[PDB]
């Protein structure tokens, strides 16, 4: 029975990673704690787990803490997409447009009323109420916040003004704990916006906007737009069964119809556990993880088959 920690993004997808891994292997499980991918590399750096979920993968000097934690080097190890929606609560509205320039202004408190003008312009068919802006942002450390920021970073032509990292860097809103956290609250709070992994959205039933993009696009998330995406990420980086992305061209596409902001879920691990018996029922489950367990289909966004053979490749070498 493993045990793991980390990124919320991929919480929904774990359930049925573990589910197809219980059943992959009878008698083994894994235990899997859904805390934000800052206290997922803390603790597998501090020998606490045995793998982490991690969007974002470890810095330079993350990478030699995970060193010392192996006895070997950590590896960068990616097995499932997450689109990030941005989720709203307006009653009667189920039809908003939102592009990277209003969605940083809105985020860094820029913009406080829902008809302000800049909302407006993106949204001709229909009047904007007139009524406050209550953002949500994550208040513990998330890879969420990490790549969203980075998103309004690339897409937002400046308007942004502030850092991307694991904190939120707004000075808006109010903090909920998780991905769980916001997306409830969203719901609950009228008159909410803020930032989920898709499978967040969808369970708890949220209006997610429409994404104006650089490529003259006005793309809602589906199958066929986070792909299309998803395709000019690079498997490069990592040297590498390191297998660090990069995703650079996600947020400035220029074929239309892309959807812009997706996040992908790092397992990170040791490349060779100081223990045998680690080692080999972290290969298994993700075996499993880049194998049966990647249906998908509904709330997170399948491995694509270019980067597979590369991923196949480095989960048979763990260890």
């Amino acid at each position: 029975t493993l045990k793991a920690s980390g990124s919320t993004a991929q919480a929904n997808a774990m359930t049925r990673f573990v589910n197809v891994f219980e059943q992959a292997c009878p008698g083994q499980t894994l235990n899997y704690t859904a805390n934000g991918s800052g206290a997922g590399i803390s603790e597998f750096n501090g020998n606490q787990t045995d793998f982490g979920g991690s969007d974002v993968p470890l810095s330079k000097d993350e990478a030699a803490a995970a060193q010392r934690r192996c006895g070997s080097p950590a590896w960068n190890l990616p097995v499932v997409f997450g689109p990030i929606a941005v989720t709203y609560n307006l009653n009667s509205v189920s039809s908003l447009n939102l592009d990277g320039p209003t969605l940083a202004k809105i985020f860094n408190g820029s913009i406080t009323q829902w008809n302000n003008p800049a909302i407006q312009a993106l949204n001709r068919d229909f009047t904007l109420p007139g009524e406050r802006i209550h953002v949500v942002f994550r208040s513990d450390e998330s890879g969420t916040t990490d790549n969203f920021q980075r998103y309004l970073q690339a897409a937002s032509n400046g308007a942004w003004g502030k850092g991307a990292g694991k904190s939120f860097q707004g000075g808006v809103g109010e903090g909920a704990r998780g991905n769980d956290g916001t997306s409830a609250a969203a719901k609950n709070t009228p008159g909410s916006i803020t930032y989920n992994e898709w499978s967040f959205a969808q369970a708890q039933h949220l209006t997610m906007a429409n994404i104006v993009t650089s490529a003259g696009g006005d793309p809602v998330a589906i199958t066929i737009d986070s792909v299309g995406q998803t395709i000019a990420g690079a498997t490069i980086s990592g040297v590498g069964n390191d297998l660090v992305l990069d995703t650079d061209s996600f947020y400035r596409p220029k074929r239309p119809g892309s959807y812009p902001i997706v996040l992908a879920t790092y397992e990170i691990v040791c490349s060779k556990y100081p223990d045998s018996q680690v080692g080999t029922a972290v290969k298994a489950f993700l075996q499993s993880t880049i194998g049966a367990g990647q249906s998908g289909l509904g709330d997170n966004g399948y491995i694509p088959i270019p980067d597979e053979f590369k991923s196949r490749l480095s989960t048979a070498v763990n260890a």
